[PDB]
């Protein structure tokens, strides 16, 4: 489908994009940072393919505190023009909030078990996902976009990360050596990485892609963690670490920048950040988590 | 997908780009492919997990039979090496395809095809030809369409970095240029018209590819504009490779490539921006051997 006339600033080959930061991954796939991207050819091309994006997120036990402002920012920064459909994974179907959506967007509510400890409900995440798009067979949306809950977009996260696979970049390692990453370091486990291997440092909170990568990325890491339960051990980043086995053996075809996973209280803001789009909510994890 | 086995290459570092002197994706997020900007293994892993099998495409019409042999000799050396590749010769001369020898797992077909006199017609006329062929064993054979000049030697590597659903090559002698200037097709009445606050990117005709479904959605629709335009009585400027500017500007390229991958040495040197030069023009003799 053709893309109509467009006026914009010309691309100039020989003045770089950016110059302090990695734009590109050694497989080719793009890393998204401010400045590297138009906006209005991306917009316009996902639009005349009528793209439908899915947005999952866990909100169970005292979690569900942080879906009103979750909501409500999605709304104002997550794909506006475009067609959202959210899912709200919950063990409280009441104490989900009413928040007013803005056109060709909507909500649905899914309860799930909740577990007694924080990392299973975590872990756990990969499981009800791939069980629900294996219900589904697709259908609705065209990409999957999985995050976590205690969460707030303050800048634009548009159609620029849609990609067949995508994971981001921890803000805590990405100027770390790939030996000071927090890999598992447990060769018993299914998410064993050794210190001379691994690319980057992805986070668990912010991950997707088409729905059939993500089906695929939730069974194997799911599959993966179901061996390791058997084998009587738990992965150190739990579901974050069998992402990174996964984001290892199968690299992502785009990887996002810490501008789009960042907590201002613990990291503030670096020059190398020229927005921050999806933030940390301060949480009293020890209280959150009972 | 297929998984990757274990590796061990140096570490890509998210404060320290490879090249700061260049454009290494476009505004569309597609990588520009310079020396530097990837490791080969890891993508001739990606690739030979996949079986991927590759088609490129060459027009030997008339008297440009005799660049074959150095083109398909240097292909042999540098072209794909370690992945199925199935060479396709066009040609109004079968019996002047010289006898190359091929490495394993390498292929190659002759198809026979007229001479249309006069050499704007010729190099048009390609994409045509292309998507005829194209429809005419669908996407049997490979994977990926590669459609170069014949006027060519590979002086280095040309691999699977190539390879996506879509790419085009930088213009050699464009690369620094702004909009304004590029030689698109400037008239109106024409199919290939692109006005001077439009472009991305000058493109060359004599390098694109992508997959099977989209090189011969690419010159089909190329293919129909000329002949909309021969109706009108109007032959665009720089021929099929207008038309194929027109089209990578309004459907964008998933990977472009950068000028290494089609220079001409004789006219424009080795620039420091040049790590390497792949792809380049044999010098030849333009009103003689295009007669
Ligand atoms: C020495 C560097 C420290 C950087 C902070 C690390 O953050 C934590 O990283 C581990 C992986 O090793 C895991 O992903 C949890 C993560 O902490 C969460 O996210 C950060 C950004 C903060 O918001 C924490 O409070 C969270 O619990
Ligand atoms: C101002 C730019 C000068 C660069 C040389 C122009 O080359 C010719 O450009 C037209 C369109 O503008 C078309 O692409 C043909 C092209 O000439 C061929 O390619 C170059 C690189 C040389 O190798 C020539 O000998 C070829 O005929
Ligand atoms: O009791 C819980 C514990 C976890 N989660 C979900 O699991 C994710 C991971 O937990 P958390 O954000 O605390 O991990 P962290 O950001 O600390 O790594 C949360 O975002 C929630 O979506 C939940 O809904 N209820
Ligand atoms: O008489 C001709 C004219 C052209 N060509 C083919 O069309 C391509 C483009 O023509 P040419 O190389 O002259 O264009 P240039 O590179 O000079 O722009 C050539 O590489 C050939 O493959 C051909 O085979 N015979
Ligand atoms: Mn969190
Ligand atoms: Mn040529």
């Amino acid at each position: 489908v053709s893309l109509p006339r467009m006026v914009y600033p010309q691309p100039k080959v020989l003045t770089p994009c950016r110059k302090d930061v990695l734009v590109v991954t050694p497989w080719l796939a793009p890393i998204v940072w401010e400045g590297t991207f138009n906006i209005d050819i991306l917009n316009e091309q996902f639009r005349l393919q009528n793209t439908t994006i899915g947005l999952t997120v866990f909100a169970i036990k005292k979690y569900v505190a942080f879906l009103k402002l979750f909501l409500e920012t999605a709304e104002k920064h997550f794909m506006v023009g475009h067609r959202v459909h959210y899912y709200v994974f919950t063990d409280q179907l009441a104490a989900v909030p009413r928040v007013t959506l803005g056109t060709g967007r909507q909500l649905s509510v899914l309860e799930v078990r909740a577990y007694k400890r924080w990392q299973d409900v975590s872990m756990r995440r990969m499981e009800m996902i791939s069980d629900f798009c294996e219900r589904r067979f697709l259908s609705e949306v065209d990409y999957l976009v999985c995050v976590d809950v205690d969460m707030e977009f303050r800048d634009h996260v548009g159609v620029e990360i849609l990609t067949p696979l995508f994971g981001t970049l921890h803000p805590g390692f990405y100027g770390s050596s790939r030996e000071a990453f927090t890999y598992e370091r447990r060769p018993q486990s299914q998410a064993y990485i050794p210190k001379d291997e691994g690319d980057f440092y992805y986070l668990g909170g912010f991950f997707g892609g088409s729905v059939q990568e993500v089906q695929r990325l939730t069974r194997a890491c799911h599959q993966a963690m179901m061996v390791d339960q058997a084998n009587g051990i738990e992965a150190v980043w739990h579901d974050e670490s069998h992402l990174n086995k996964y984001l290892l053996r199968h690299k992502p075809t785009k990887v996002l920048s810490p501008e789009y996973l960042w907590d201002q209280q613990l990291l503030g803001w670096p020059a190398v950040l020229r927005k921050l789009r999806f933030t940390a909510v301060p949480k009293n994890h020890q209280a959150v988590r009972n």
